[PDB]
């Protein structure tokens, strides 16, 4: 009837993830199903992509079908007031009765955050990982490069299996001097990204900052592709889903 | 025996306040004089100052006495291995045995966060103070500027009983453009606060942004120190001590 696209920020901390599970688990997608009735829209949210546990996002997008006569400028406000604390909707727009989530996407963006101090921060505990020695981000800036273009990045998947030739648009370090603390950005963007891999290259980077044969050792994994050449999948909670792009129309 | 002055950080969403209040409820003095005998310490520690249940601290100062030989430069880490995820030792430096935190300190500075933007931010809940409506940025800089200097603080603060002069030395705004939204943080510094003062400040400058007689309408509440006159309090959560100041010696 009316489709919308439907952009979302959510903390995934008390989730089990965005994909619906099953036998009660706690999901993003689950809840916001369980709240499109209220305006009028099939249960039904289709996602630009999947967030394991405890990952957050900025803007991810859903779409979703109204039968409804709301008016779009008045979606989110609707869905607000039924949805929990920890998931809402920053945005919502019309679209084609054709569009798709998930296929249509252009790419899609994420950002992990490092926030390096002597001591762990109660109040960024759950939005950054903590690291408390200190890192070298020329040895990080230089593996980082070596991930760019395309490749088959399965060495950084997880329960991945499938065809795993992805092309990385973009592999960007910032280094933001916040007063919580002094924050260290990874960025990545990409058409589409394989299960676990953002979370599989930044714990392998994490070992080049402190030790970890240098930039060198990620020649290797994005050669084989052979997971066990990786570092570990760094943790869940600095991890951020930024946006995904669309063709105008 | 030594004197140490402890620096602490703590999301303040889950204690009752700073001061233990009885009642079985969880606060901050209490959870940590619940570690500091794990440090060879007396279960004892006075801070600087005063936080309502919510308020949080990136800097809290609190003097405690350790009775065992542990070295300064080990407490940080020993009191966190013992100490709940949201509060955390930042910091530690040995003092005269006859340190004060709260009778030495020449200063306190206080941080409030406002957040500008269209939707809720499930990310930020427990950490600025979402506003929707524009702010008036020019007659809150104007009512900022009606509260510097010695007056009779009392007509913005709440069940306070010391005297209500005070000297502020800084209040001033800082407007910064984010990726969350317009970022508007109010900063706070002066000798000493009265109870309820910095939020009663903080809730009277968000009427003048948002639609409170102009920013004049202070001049009423310095003058008479009649809190009937002040806007509601603000809400704890956006609310931060920052750090105190103490002299050399």
């Amino acid at each position: 009837m009316r489709r919308l696209l439907l952009l979302c920020e959510y903390d995934g901390t008390l989730f089990a993830g965005l994909q619906r599970q099953g036998r009660g688990l706690r999901t993003v997608q689950g809840e916001l199903e369980r709240a499109l009735p209220g305006i009028g829209a099939l249960p039904k949210a289709v996602a630009a992509g999947r967030t394991d546990a405890g990952v957050h996002a900025l803007a991810m997008p859903f779409h979703v079908d109204v039968e409804s006569a709301i008016p779009v400028e008045k979606v989110p406000e609707a869905l607000n007031r039924l949805l929990p604390e920890d998931l809402k909707v920053v945005g919502a727009r019309e679209v084609a009765p054709d569009f798709h989530a998930r296929k249509d996407a252009l790419w899609r963006a994420y950002r992990y955050r490092i926030l390096v101090r002597p001591h762990p921060s109660p109040l960024l505990r759950h939005r950054a990982l903590w690291v408390r020695r200190p890192l070298d981000l020329e040895a990080m800036e230089e593996a980082l490069s070596l991930l760019l273009g395309r490749h088959n990045f399965l060495g950084f998947a997880k329960e991945e299996t499938r065809p795993g030739e992805r092309e990385l648009l973009e592999a960007r370090l910032q280094v933001a001097e916040g007063e919580a603390g002094l924050e260290v950005r990874l960025y990545f963007r990409g058409k589409s990204f394989l299960r676990g891999q953002v979370r599989g290259m930044v714990g392998t980077l994490l070992e080049v900052g402190l030790g970890k044969r240098p930039p060198e050792s990620l020649k290797a994994i994005l050669k084989t592709a052979d997971r066990r050449l990786a570092g570990p999948t760094a943790p869940a909670h600095g991890l951020y889903f930024v946006e995904a792009a669309y063709p105008e129309e």
